[PDB]
């Protein structure tokens, strides 16, 4: 039961499954996995394809001619396995230059280079079929007030984008970005530090249309926010490019957990919205196996994130399609939640007496919600407890 | 020193002097003050203006013959005080009603009679010749997950808003309005929590230009989150209509602690960015003088709020004054920052080699920020160790 | 199936289901329920028992003949019910007088008032049969750093538990008192704000085996702690007299949802450790239906809490007895985890070559703890999941 | 002014000064700094003395030959500026051997291991002067709930600690042992979490008088706790040993950022506590430099820390010798908490009608605690507005 198939869409960084366990007070524990070795264990799991950072697939210095072996030698493991590459994206944060930012970085040479290094990566990302190009801006940020005037940063967030967004279009490329949120580490607070943040942004872009929003359960949740609510208004903005999957047990250090894990919960509600959304990009794990573990709790892990989709979409789907289920929400109003509020217009609204000079707001106050029953039953379903 | 004047724009709600000290684990310890009283007495400690909900106004289910005679006091007090009034709201919260919300409710009928409220506030707003009108949508969200569709309930929310906008602009009224963010509280999650996504919300509206936000100190801390960097967005955005002025001491309830308490250093970075900026709205107090105080002590806790304020804009000034501080803006490129990474434009930034192959990564990572040595000269402002 | 009986010794606050839905910014949502209305209602739906503050069955002011009155309506349903009262507490923090606190105060004449009600209700306890008295000083801190004198406070604490532990003694009461931790609210930090300072100031008491905690499920969460692993310590501590059931999300207000709401794994996980312990203790429900529901939603909530322990004690009882389970407890050495470090003694370990001199470790460092892999079982299991 | 000298007592981590600026997202920002710079640079800062890890001074896995080297070069720094060795602690979490604890590690032999090398490091911090030796179980705990049985972990603390006072008590040595809290990171819940839950625990050993807490204050701050509160209930308990002072800008991965960053406010109010109460423990700072300085920065970070603590100092006795502070402390009662609630004893409070029938409620409730007035001369001391 509850095994995954190239159908579910499931993808994996390589950094994910590759993390060698090293933390801020931790050496590594786990060997560096060779790529080929990660997309052919990935693929025997039943995963749909995998991600990378430039720096994950090829070195950080490596000659032109390294470079492509490095290329030639996973596009192989590609071929062979049928996997694919969905979206990709830059480190723009583990190299001691990008220290006060990539885009954003106070001295202004860094910033050109971030940008190079980017195009750079995007011009492959989009050779391996890429669709989505991930920005995660990590070390954009500070950990003094003087050190960044974010009105000036936002300016060079822009800029750095619209470049992005005038290179892509001047190539022809059919590739979108999605900007990462996470509210701070390793910066004391990192810029556009929510799914808000960023959508906001983005709106301010000159093309806003190539760009959206890649969000992280436990980004979200490291500010102490409902992540299938901020889900839903990026779904409701038209803007939910791609989304990085895991867990995260509340407000603290980001700890990139497998996916069912941390807020459980939520993971359910989280699944119930992208499923009833026809969200159709990838199921991306952004996660890291803990550094406890040996290879085989890698493969472990990697698979639980997998399967704990597949539990939450089957308990999901029994909920939605439960005609008690589907009392309950009737019995909530969540239908009348759906109609217009004023479709009559304004004035049509003024003119109504009932909605406010004769509305009896006694009469609606006693009126119960009915969400804890609606609620029960939800956690029956997820439980597989219904009586 | 520090004697407020009313050119500084100090403002103050009805309902944060008026506090009466209930609390979800106890009863009133003051008695309800007359807002007479309460403008009189801030005029006199040097504030500028008061704001106010219709029902902090105006008791809810009053006759209007009642309605008259509170607004005609309220009405003589500012004339005798010269106090403005340059901000007003709904009270959408309170009511049982309102249990699910005003504008998201799940019953239509309730939305329509938020609506209804909301619009005869405006009226009255526009009489006394407030500015701006904001929304806190407090009860807007949900406990349970299946209790809101969120992407209906951001349908609704646009709706009501679009048909405010249609309203004031069918009137030739010249207020705008603005949203406040709360993360939660009353509600588990509450709808738009952050600036973020009021922000992005905004650019969905049908007229987005009348719209901007009114953040709060206390509730962007309450989300973990830098505040002094979501001024700066909302600034950078065009959007700081309005501010919210309190204290909270980290994610927990909203304390609504005086200005100046809970994180000072965040109060102080936040003067120095609305003093920097040039912002010339109202400086707005939202908190409560905490239910321990008598009316002695409501008033000198409002007069705190001033007084801070004040302070903090002194060692603000000199801190950006100091020449030691100025070199070190400088060693720190905090100008750099300022200008553009790449108007050259992008051809030029691809053909540069400098910014690529010929970058000496290792000799700009070598470079120190000197941040630290920055942020210390700040501290030595704001504890008057330097002048 | 899941259907609470006595036996499950479930109960309830009267405070809890009688809640009438007054946050701190709105009415109430639901009429005062007459407490022999919940006792014989809570009875019905299979609960054990009841508890109460002395407020919450005397209205505070009450003369003697009323309170008489109140006692023997109360007294009535009980034995009609069969319903005990395991449990007693005071409220010391509704009535304005309790505002800065009731047993640390600072003025002396309030502290003095504090004991002589909690006395008072401690002889209604032990009539009515209670054998613990819960205290939680929820007035008991401040909002500014100089108002309490910690320090003070704590002499003051320990003062007021010595009084009530000699006043007990002397009576020959069999009635133990257990500390509910809370770390804030509705004070800005509250007095042993969490189960280790509970813990530990117990121990500076002058008969400190009269003395326990009452842990609250969202209290240690408000703290963002792992409410499992505070638990376990009051169990190693032989100090788990009592326990507060319910959900919370987070790091918020205190939310007091219904227990599985909140954080799931960690109620699965601490039904596990309270079933595996064999904890005897009352299973209190302190929680409150959201001021959404009306009544058929106060008693669906209510049984709700009783249903979702049901599951999960199943749900873990089944991971404990699975013997798949039992060999991963086993790979992951918890077995290993319960012998003696060094039972050989100081000497011994000294002298062990293969624990320092010769230990490779280097080996050691290579085995995986295979957590990942039962963290899953424990997953498969809580769903219900098991392929 | 503000110019620290060892009489301060100043004292930084080798650690400290020495982060090279690897954290879980990028690489070193500076080489490694050789112990000796690190004693010279701090010593002509005007700082007292330097503490160690084993780990910090010998590298792991060094030969006898190595480590004589390697102290005989401290020894002299040592020497050469008169810098003390207050302190002195165990390297239990950088290698991968620790990857699941030291003292409570799942398998037998680490924890045999653990103690081993920490009985090591004893010896030395004895022969360099230490008066306390530093426990910080940072990989103590679990990222999953089964993984870690609780109450069998303690077990394995508490032999573990028992075994090092035997040690040290064997060998006639005069050091003591201070347990350092942190709730979280780098594992998902850390034990002994907070300062409550080590002070409880120590009670539990066999020579509790050998142990006291090592408290840190953004550790106490990423549980949302007040700190200067938890340092007043360790110096009650007799059990401030040892503090790390440093900055954290609340609930999220372990900042340590120079004391006097973060939450300025509590700073304040934790200098004021340890030199009202005389502490005379040493003032170490457990920081980081961020890694955006330089080394030019990392000194101009050391010497902000001190420069904080007397500037603070400075302010905090301004505050308590301002006359209008003192009129503000007894208009608070603040000298009524420092005295009993009832010296007269049990019986006669019991039986005094002014505790009880006879006492005005109303009149006690309707009386100010003027806790805002006094809170705003803090402020305005702080600030230096008042001298
Ligand atoms: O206190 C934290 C620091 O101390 C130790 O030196 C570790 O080796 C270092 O990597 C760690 O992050
Ligand atoms: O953007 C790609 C990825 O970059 C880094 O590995 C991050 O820590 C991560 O959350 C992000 O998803
Ligand atoms: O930091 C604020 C300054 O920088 C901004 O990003 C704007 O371009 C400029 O007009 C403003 O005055
Ligand atoms: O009643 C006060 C409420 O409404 C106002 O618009 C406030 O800014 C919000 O913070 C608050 O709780
Ligand atoms: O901003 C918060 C306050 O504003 C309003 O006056 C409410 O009536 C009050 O109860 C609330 O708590
Ligand atoms: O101590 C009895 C009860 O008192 C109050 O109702 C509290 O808010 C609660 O958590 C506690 O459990
Ligand atoms: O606040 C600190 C003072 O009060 C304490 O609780 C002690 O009894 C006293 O010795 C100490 O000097
Ligand atoms: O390496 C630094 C580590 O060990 C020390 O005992 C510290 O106080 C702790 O905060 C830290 O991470
Ligand atoms: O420091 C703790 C580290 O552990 C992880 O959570 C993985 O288990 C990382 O995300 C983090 O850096
Ligand atoms: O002051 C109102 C309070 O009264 C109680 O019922 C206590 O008996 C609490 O839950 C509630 O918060
Ligand atoms: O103007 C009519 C209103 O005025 C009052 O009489 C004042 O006591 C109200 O009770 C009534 O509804
Ligand atoms: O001191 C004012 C604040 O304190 C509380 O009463 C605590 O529950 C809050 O509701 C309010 O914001
Ligand atoms: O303010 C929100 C209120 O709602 C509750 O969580 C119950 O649903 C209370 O615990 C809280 O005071
Ligand atoms: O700098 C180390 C970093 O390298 C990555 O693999 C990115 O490719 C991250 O998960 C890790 O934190
Ligand atoms: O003292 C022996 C040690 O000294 C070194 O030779 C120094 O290079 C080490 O490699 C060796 O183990
Ligand atoms: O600036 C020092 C701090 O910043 C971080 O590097 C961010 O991940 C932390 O690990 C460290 O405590
Ligand atoms: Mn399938
Ligand atoms: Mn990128
Ligand atoms: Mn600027
Ligand atoms: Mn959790
Ligand atoms: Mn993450
Ligand atoms: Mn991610
Ligand atoms: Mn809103
Ligand atoms: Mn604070
Ligand atoms: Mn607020
Ligand atoms: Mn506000
Ligand atoms: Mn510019
Ligand atoms: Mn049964
Ligand atoms: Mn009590
Ligand atoms: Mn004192
Ligand atoms: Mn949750
Ligand atoms: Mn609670
Ligand atoms: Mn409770
Ligand atoms: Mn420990
Ligand atoms: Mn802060
Ligand atoms: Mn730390
Ligand atoms: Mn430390
Ligand atoms: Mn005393």
């Amino acid at each position: 039961n509850y095994q995954p198939t190239p159908e579910d869409r499931f993808t994996f960084g390589l950094w994910t499954v590759g993390w060698q366990g090293r933390d801020p007070f931790g050496d590594a524990t786990r060997r560096a996995l060779d790529p080929v070795e990660s997309v052919r264990r990935l693929a025997e799991l039943g995963a749909h394809g995998v991600t990378f950072h430039d720096d994950d697939l090829i070195p950080f210095g490596s000659s032109d001619s390294e470079r492509e072996e490095h290329v030639k030698r996973f596009r192989q493991a590609l071929d062979d396995t049928g996997m694919k590459v969905p979206m990709a994206t830059t480190n723009l944060f583990t190299h001691p230059v990008f220290k006060d930012g990539g885009f954003t970085a106070n001295d202004r040479d860094v910033r050109r280079y971030a940008l190079r290094k980017t195009i750079r990566n995007i011009d492959l990302a989009v050779e391996l079929g890429a669709e989505t190009y991930v920005a995660w801006g990590g070390r954009e940020g500070a950990e003094s007030g003087g050190a960044k005037d974010v009105r000036d940063a936002l300016d060079r967030m822009k800029e750095a984008f619209d470049l992005l967004g005038e290179y892509v279009t001047s190539q022809g490329y059919d590739i979108r970005f999605a900007i990462e949120p996470k509210p701070n580490e390793p910066r004391g607070d990192i810029l556009l530090p929510t799914v808000g943040h960023a959508l906001a942004f983005i709106e301010r872009l000159e093309r806003p249309e190539l760009y959206g929003v890649n969000p992280e359960v436990g980004h979200e949740q490291m500010a102490g926010l409902n992540f299938p609510h901020g889900i839903a208004q990026a779904l409701w903005a038209g803007k939910l490019f791609h989304i990085d999957l895991n867990g995260q047990n509340g407000i603290k250090y980001d700890q990139d957990l497998r996916f069912g894990a941390g807020d459980l919960r939520a993971a359910f509600w989280l699944v119930d919205l992208l499923e009833s959304a026809g969200y159709s990009g990838p199921r991306h794990f952004d996660f890291k196996p803990p550094r406890t573990e040996d290879f085989d709790g890698v493969w472990a892990s990697a698979a639980g994130c997998m399967r704990n989709y597949l539990i939450l979409k089957e308990r999901a789907a029994a909920f939605r399609a439960d005609p008690e289920v589907q009392e309950a929400l009737r019995a909530s109003r969540l239908d009348e939640l759906a109609r217009p509020t004023a479709a009559d217009g304004l004035q049509a609204l003024l003119d109504d007496r009932s909605a406010f000079e004769e509305f009896d707001v006694d009469a609606a106050a006693a009126r119960g919600m009915a969400f804890e029953r609606l609620d029960q039953l939800a956690m029956d379903h997820l439980l597989g407890a219904r009586g």
